[PDB]
């Protein structure tokens, strides 16, 4: 009826950065939606807290999620280790979207991707589910910390995560 926010504390280095907060689009795509949500509560026993954004594009996209692996090999949705692709009703606009990334037709695990630039070409094979409400100025900040291959010239972690309200 109303859908659901989270919170993200980024660090650099270990040192605080700020909070970026996501609406989940739950009315659009509720089991997607739920698998971020829950991962970010860490309710189930396992989720995002504590983990690093292993690839950072400036211009693209900041991704995480690879809580297993920590490099963009591992991660698991709530649901087993890989969930089906729900819907693509939802497009990639331009910066602060929130998407999954995959390795494949349904294969969404607990790995996501912030776009800051519009990514239409993915239009229709990433689930998009969400969009930043709060602190698209800290994802512009933790973008400065990426390179053209992705590589991070500091760690960039979720100090910590859950839900607001
Ligand atoms: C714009 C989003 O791009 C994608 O989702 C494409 N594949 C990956 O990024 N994967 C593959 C992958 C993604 C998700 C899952 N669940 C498994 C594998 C993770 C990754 N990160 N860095 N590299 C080199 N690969």
């Amino acid at each position: 009826m109303v859908n659901p926010t989270v919170f993200f504390d980024i660090a650099v280095d270990g040192e605080p950065l700020g909070r970026v907060s996501f609406e989940l689009f739950a009315d659009k795509v509720p089991k997607t939606a739920e698998n971020f949500r829950a991962l970010s509560t860490g309710e189930k026993g396992f989720g995002y807290k504590g983990s690093c954004f292993h690839r950072i594009i400036p211009g693209f996209m900041c991704q995480g999620g690879d809580f297993t692996r920590h490099n963009g090999t591992g991660g698991k949705s709530i649901y087993g280790e890989k969930f089906e692709d729900e819907n693509f009703i939802l497009k990639h606009t331009g910066p602060g979207i929130l998407s999954m990334a995959n390795a494949g037709p349904n294969t969404n695990g607990s790995q996501f991707f912030i776009c800051t630039a519009k990514t239409e070409w993915l239009d229709g094979k990433h689930v998009v589910f969400g969009k930043v409400k709060e602190g698209m100025n800290i994802v512009e900040a933790m973008e400065r910390f990426g390179s053209r291959n992705g590589k991070t010239s500091k760690k960039i972690t979720i100090a910590d995560c859950g839900q607001l309200e």
